């Protein structure tokens, strides 16, 4: 499988966070909370937010302590200025595969990250469960289907596995 290798220094992120339970359903609600933050204005009120640091919008998956699944929609931005309207964290410092999606979300993407999981199983020792991956949807039509959504997997220690020896 196709990946790239890239390294983030840490960063911070402003969005909202929803928590589901880890889902069978997690996919319907992960929609229907892209659809609601786009039909409150909060999707283009982070898109003002963007500091440029990662150019698009991330979908993160956040593992929680008590087993449920989060998930983010945010943009890489400066200031906790925001905590009152939004969640604000700080994304700490990794390397990850890089993988891309072509296709019209969510198809493409969904079906791109079954492959990416089933892929990255034969690293168990170098992918990092409990940081958090994400969806990274930069600007264009996402209906089409040349679009790009970038899927970054964390990783640690990828360069000794034997793979590459
Ligand atoms: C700039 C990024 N823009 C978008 C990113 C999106 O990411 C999505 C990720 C998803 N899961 C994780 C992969 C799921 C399930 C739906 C998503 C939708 C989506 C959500 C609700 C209803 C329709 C769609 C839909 O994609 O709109 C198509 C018109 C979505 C829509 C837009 C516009």
């Amino acid at each position: 499988m196709e990946y790239q290798l890239q390294q983030l220094a840490s960063l911070t992120l402003v969005g909202i966070k929803e928590t589901y339970e880890n889902g069978r359903q997690a996919q319907q609600h992960i929609a229907g909370f892209w659809q609601r933050c786009y039909q409150e204005g909060v999707i283009a009120d982070l898109q003002l937010k963007n500091n440029g640091d990662l150019a698009g919008i991330l979908g993160l998956c956040i593992p929680e302590l008590d087993g449920k699944m989060s998930y983010m929609i945010a943009v890489t931005g400066d200031n906790s200025a925001d905590i009152a309207k939004y969640d604000v964290i700080t994304l700490a410092s990794s390397k990850y595969m890089v993988f891309e999606a072509q296709g019209a979300v969510p198809k493409a993407v969904q079906q791109k990250m079954e492959e990416v999981h089933h892929y990255i199983h034969q690293y168990q020792a170098n992918t990092v469960k409990s940081a958090p991956f994400f969806e990274l949807y930069q600007d264009g039509d996402t209906t089409s289907e040349k679009y790009i959504t970038e899927i970054w997997m964390p990783v640690k220690g990828l360069e000794h596995h034997h793979h590459h020896h």
